[PDB]
């Protein structure tokens, strides 16, 4: 078809926090604007390469994944987000590393059948340096491994599947089991439950990456899902509970939680529905899809039915 022309792939990043609370859960509205311009390329370029996977993924579309590669391969060749991580306000450039590089080890995953061998040592030499790198920034112990650390498994874990490194492959189940590990017996996240008015947000936000990498893990037919299984479901059933009637959010954080639905990265319940003990509790949260997050490799709902990997055509 017609591949657009990829955006520059600079190996810096300045991103800016744009909170003003110790809660983080107050928005700055100018220093939201300035990060939002700042990190547009990184925004756009994962938009893009999940958009053209789940073209790929409906069949008949190759074009499509070609065009993805092109795309993870032209950042692959300029170091992309390998350069110097600012530090303004926050570690938000840090974070957009985190979550672009999920964006693009996700859309690599879904794509790789069609990568010539130059982009596949490109594109995975880049992503195998980026999981280093997001990694070595969690060996500073002050840096909290809250929803930031789940999602950096995101990254990790779909290079580890793309490339089948074995130790990139225990490197994400230590993620994904510390985040199941800090599931409280209530069901609570404390790290996440410190938000204030955003703490179902982000118990929300911080279940939708172990569900992904648990996910990953049935294409390397691994259960993730039955490790410590239980404090998965409750913390996922809390979620969905707090849609529903945000009074345990309400009395836990101390704040009354702010009024949104279900969206984009909530639709971890597109796959969670199918491995609870309790699937009805999640047909509310499903009725408001579908779900997309470029983030998380596309469409949720699509690829909760279908599989996240396309079948390679033959």
């Amino acid at each position: 078809n017609d591949c657009p022309a990829p955006p520059p792939g600079s190996p810096d990043i300045r991103a800016i926090g744009y909170y003003t609370d110790a809660a983080r859960s107050v928005i700055d509205p100018r220093l939201k604007t300035q990060n939002d311009a700042a990190v547009k390329p990184l925004n756009a370029f994962a938009a893009h390469v999940a958009k053209f996977a789940d073209a790929y993924a409906k069949g008949a579309d190759e074009a499509a994944g070609r065009c993805a590669l092109t795309w993870l391969d032209a950042w692959a060749r300029s170091g992309a987000m390998l350069g110097r991580m600012a530090h303004v306000n926050n570690d938000q450039s840090d974070y957009m590393r985190q979550w672009t590089h999920g964006a693009a080890a996700m859309a690599y995953l879904r794509t790789q059948a069609l990568a010539s061998e130059q982009q596949r040592t490109d594109i995975e030499t880049w992503l195998k340096r980026l999981s280093a790198a997001n990694l070595a920034y969690w060996d500073n112990p002050k840096h909290k491994r809250n929803n930031h650390y789940y999602w950096t498994g995101v990254g990790i874990m779909a290079t580890a599947v793309a490339t089948r490194d074995d130790t990139l492959l225990n490197t994400a189940q230590g993620i994904y089991r510390a985040g199941i590990d800090a599931i409280e017996p209530d069901g609570r996240l404390p790290m996440e439950m410190a938000r204030k008015r955003l703490a179902l947000h982000y118990h929300d936000y911080a279940t939708a990456p172990l569900v992904l990498m648990a996910e990953m893990a049935r294409l390397q037919g691994e259960d993730w899902y039955t490790y410590r299984q239980g404090a998965l479901e409750r913390l996922a059933a809390r979620v969905a509970d707090g849609y529903r009637d945000p009074s345990w959010f309400n009395t836990q954080s101390g704040a009354v939680q702010e009024t949104a639905t279900p969206k984009a990265s909530s639709g971890w319940v597109e796959f969670y529905r199918l491995r609870s003990p309790d699937p009805m509790r999640f047909d509310a949260m499903h009725a408001a899809g579908p779900f997309q997050d470029p983030r998380m490799g596309g469409n949720l709902t699509l690829m909760a039915q279908e599989g996240i990997v396309p079948l390679p055509q033959q």
